[PDB]
């Protein structure tokens, strides 16, 4: 379809498979500005998890979904157990936001 905007800003979305210390990515949540439900946030890589071993993701950018599900309108808690969670064969579906603000 016709869509055509151009916001400075990409959505990714990043598949990291599961490795020894597969998810080795966290989320923050800490203020929203422009809006209300507060946004969750790539906080910290590890070094050594999915998120280096296919390379694709890395900390700042805007969590929008994780393995399918909306965070907008659920809680760090509710992000963070369908984080540990992972999947079954242990590929999770990151989508983030780039942004450089």
């Amino acid at each position: 379809g016709s869509y055509n905007t151009k916001k400075i800003g990409k959505r990714l979305n990043i598949q990291l498979k599961k490795g020894t210390e597969g998810l080795g990515f966290s989320i923050t949540s800490r203020d929203v500005t422009i809006g209300g439900s507060a946004p969750i946030y790539v906080k910290n890589i590890l070094p050594r998890g999915a998120a280096i071993q296919d390379g694709r993701l890395k900390a700042g950018d805007r969590l929008i979904e994780v393995n399918g599900v909306d965070l907008v309108g659920k809680s760090q808690e509710e992000v963070v157990s369908l984080l540990r969670s992972t999947k079954m064969e242990g590929t999770v579906s990151l989508l983030v936001f780039r942004q450089e603000d």
